[PDB]
């Protein structure tokens, strides 16, 4: 519908007033685990790029900080080829960056995606989703998850364990006309900083567009995509909208 979205887009224009009440997870410190900072200006855009009802989300990639090892600072979000949903998203490949420049010495750190349900653990999609991605790869990467409310945003950041990732890869497509077997305790808490003495950058696909929800048949989830250093599109920005074309060759 043409009216459904015009309004949509209307909408998702005030999610930048969210980022005037920010609430950041935090517990009795752990010295044994990493402390993952996320800069602001990351945060900020995030989220203006971001829907009030679908998921969006993105990887999540940096280095260690001077001061300390164990600190790891994010340096760039790379928004990726997706499919979102209420309750979940489809997300393409974990991407290959390497021949971007300022890519050495980066590591895959995690992904990061906001939800419309206050939970205080990783929900059966986010599992499922989190396995898919990392577990034959690298199992230490953290998922911060985002409630994003009318009025204000809450960070919070989650490990899966091994019997998190052992379930979430006996469901490999996600329906949620499920969740046998699920349980909230598969995840522990992972310590996160919000920084302002931090700045970050966005990674974005070639083609400019990631948000492929309207664009079903276009999507390529299993695609080998490029990327490139760039702004990021909002959910419904015009080059999300689907167009047909009749063809004669």
């Amino acid at each position: 519908s043409k009216n459904e979205w015009r309004k949509s887009a209307i909408a998702n224009t005030l999610l930048y007033l969210r980022l005037k009440n920010i609430y950041v997870s935090a517990d009795d410190f752990v010295e044994e685990q990493n402390v993952y900072v996320l800069p602001k200006n990351l945060l900020k855009k995030f989220i203006e790029i971001s829907d009030v009802k679908i998921q969006v989300a993105a990887f999540i990639y940096g280095m260690s900080a001077k001061d300390h090892p164990k600190v790891k600072e994010i340096k760039t979000v790379v928004l990726v080829p997706q499919l979102g949903h209420v309750g979940s998203v489809q997300i393409s490949n974990i991407p290959d960056i390497g021949d971007l420049p300022d890519t050495e010495g980066l590591e895959l750190l995690g992904w990061i995606h906001t939800q419309t349900e206050e939970l205080k653990f990783m929900a059966a999609s986010e599992v499922a989703t989190h396995s898919k991605l990392f577990a034959d790869k690298k199992r230490d990467c953290i998922d911060i998850s985002i409630f994003s409310t009318p009025g204000s945003v809450s960070l919070s950041a989650y490990n899966l364990t091994d019997e998190g990732y052992q379930w979430g890869e006996e469901n490999k497509d996600i329906m949620n006309v499920l969740s046998e077997g699920f349980e909230p305790t598969f995840s522990t808490h992972a310590q996160l900083l919000l920084s302002d003495r931090i700045t970050g950058n966005f990674i974005i696909p070639s083609g400019n567009v990631w948000n492929y929800t309207f664009m079903g048949t276009a999507f390529n989830q299993e695609g080998d995509y490029n990327f490139k250093y760039g702004i990021p599109l909002e959910f419904y920005n015009e080059m999300h909208r689907p167009v047909h074309f009749l063809q004669f060759s």
